[PDB]
């Protein structure tokens, strides 16, 4: 149990955060990311419409079947491509999405596209908040309006859990990423520490477990990270690299995460039938512990 | 980390218990289990032995490649065919190994047969001490000059941790398992609270934390039968099976368990690249908890 009174955000009907097995996992699937075969032109968006919509039937069917609840995270090479993905994501799904570009310009460019949209200020979380947030970056979020933000609090600075402190709360003469996203009239707060690599996923926990025990804010992790590239395992084969990814991506919310970004959304299958597992171990541990289920729709009440 | 010093058993090589990340996960692999199709006489104990080989060897290629060392689960079903198993095994291998049976009486006469050896006193780990333990089971333990047992407290009188807690400890006027295995002349124990089901895996590990807390012994569970009897998970197939199995024989050792019995040795290749991904990232964490490796032999040091 954490001393602070956890956040528990709801993003149009999803429920982000709480006390260890109060709330099940929220599952993040990658969509239009680098390389994904459904994209054929990733600097105009040209996509396989009938795929990306498959992808996300698939995903609300898994998540009706373990009461995971998803956040679509989409992935963007460009200003057009981005805001295209965008666009049919709002229309093909109900689920809120994280607004996701390697490159911050991209994201700023599709933000003035999509507007100061009601539906964005609802869905649309801006993905991420970093170490080296640009003004210009704050001011696109606060035109169009965001209301929830990952915060990347992750520095090579700020390795040990501990300093995740700093990088929120600010130290010196810098600016908290809390205080800058405040600026930009964020007001929820999905805290990602980083995952550098496979094995550094437990760094990433620890970290988690500090911002949920001192602040309460969600915390989560995207542990698909290093695990795509982890060729030794990836090559081996099925069922070698999905039990691999399950131990991997089960690690965080065995220590009290509450979401996981896992990777491309194809993986999703087996990524649920692990982590609901996960959640309904956890949840069990409730009946000891005193700890209320915030819903009825969960794993443990599902899966058996 | 754990409050007690926890007792490091050396089994003939192989070392188990310790602090989280200090030693990798123990792998108990079941061989001659009931419906095993090597066997093709449960009473006579007749079975393929190069396939049983296959078996051995396979776990020996596993171990090396991840650093996880392990333990054969032996099983029988009668004194005559458990006999003949362990002849077996001691020759095939040079792993310590459980003297499995569901019957008392099978692993009594065994043991009898078995007679007084230096060897089987190095490598024989007695499977197990239970409520249900007479004092003709102690004498013939005694009379073997055993020194490790299983320990295990699996009763249906026993659900909640504490009450698998009292059951090894004794309460009233039981002196509880640990104190009839001393009797019996063990002085090492490794303790299994038993695996009621899959969501009550949590309660198990709940159990094992309490030992590793209180008395430092290793503490380790046998989830491969709750697992196979989780039908609706089973039906989905491979690889759902594996990643939901994953999650159950991960979630002890995110939690500090010592030893895993997985289940048929079949199972060895998807175990061990699950089990050792968790011991990698554990290990990782090694700093921030003020443990130190006790071997280089260690997943976090082979499998990237
Ligand atoms: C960087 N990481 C990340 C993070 O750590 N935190 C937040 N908030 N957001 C994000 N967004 C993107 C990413 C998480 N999602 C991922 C992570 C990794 C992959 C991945 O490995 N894709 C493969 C290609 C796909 C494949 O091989 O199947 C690659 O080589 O790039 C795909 C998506
Ligand atoms: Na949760
Ligand atoms: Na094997």
């Amino acid at each position: 149990k954490f001393t602070a009174q956890q956040h528990v955000y709801d993003i149009n009907g999803v429920k982000v955060g709480g006390q260890p097995g109060e709330y099940p996992t929220v599952l993040i699937g990658s969509i239009f990311y680098r390389g994904h075969k459904i994209v054929s032109d990733g600097q105009k968006g040209i996509f396989d419409k009938d795929a990306a919509k498959a992808l996300l039937d698939q995903e609300a069917e898994l998540s009706a079947e373990t009461g995971n609840p998803f956040i679509i995270d989409v992935l963007g090479e460009s200003v057009e491509a981005l805001t295209k993905y965008v666009e049919f994501i709002l229309e093909n799904t109900t689920a809120p999405f994280l607004l996701d570009s390697i490159s911050p310009d991209v994201r700023v460019g599709a933000l003035k596209n999509l507007g100061k949209d009601p539906e964005i200020q609802k869905r649309l979380i801006y993905n991420s908040i970093e170490e080296h947030y640009t003004e210009e970056e704050l001011a696109a979020i606060k035109e169009a309006g965001l209301k929830t933000a990952v915060i990347l609090a992750f520095s090579k600075k700020a390795l040990k859990p501990n300093a995740r402190i700093d990088l929120l709360q600010g130290k010196d003469d810098k600016e908290g990423l809390i205080a800058a996203a405040k600026r930009a009239g964020i007001e929820q707060f999905l805290v990602d520490p980083g995952v550098l690599d496979v094995a550094s996923n437990s760094w990433t926990t620890e970290a988690i477990n500090v911002v949920k025990e001192q602040f309460g804010y969600p915390g989560g992790c995207a542990p698909s990270n290093a695990v795509y590239l982890w060729k030794k395992m990836r090559s081996k084969g099925t069922p070698f690299f999905e039990v691999a990814g399950a131990a991997v991506f089960t690690y965080p919310i065995t220590q009290g995460a509450d979401f996981i970004l896992y990777g491309p959304m194809m993986n999703a299958p087996w990524v649920y039938r692990a982590i609901a597992t996960t959640d309904a171990m956890i949840a069990y541990n409730n009946k000891l512990t005193g700890v209320k289920m915030g819903t009825t729709e969960h794993p443990l009440l599902k899966i058996f």
